């Protein structure tokens, strides 16, 4: 919501992977064809790996990535990506993640 239409590619690649993984635990596989259907590189191929890493944890036995919970704070509810049924989905999770019991 910008210029006419809206659009992901618009959008940085730290955001495009950011907000996959707010929604559900994104896995390197998944999160990959999800992106190549927009658009992805060998560039964003390899970056994908540091960035999950690093905006994300990977389990070292089921093989998915999660957001952090900080991360989050860093999620906004305009995100072209979404439509009706993520959206309210994301809401739940940001409350869960966002503004919790007194330390933990």
């Amino acid at each position: 919501g910008s210029s006419g239409s809206s659009g992901v590619s618009q959008r940085p690649f730290r955001d495009r992977v950011l907000h996959l993984l707010a929604l559900r635990p994104y896995r390197k596989a998944e999160l990959l064809l999800r992106l190549q259907k927009d658009g992805l590189t060998q560039a964003d191929k390899d970056a994908l790996d540091g960035l999950l890493q690093q905006v994300a944890n990977m389990s070292a036995k089921d093989g998915t990535c999660t957001l952090q919970d900080c991360m989050y704070k860093d999620v906004q509810k305009d995100w072209p990506g979404y439509s009706e049924g993520d959206q309210q989905l994301l809401k739940r999770v940001l409350v869960r993640k966002l503004s919790g019991p007194s330390s933990g």
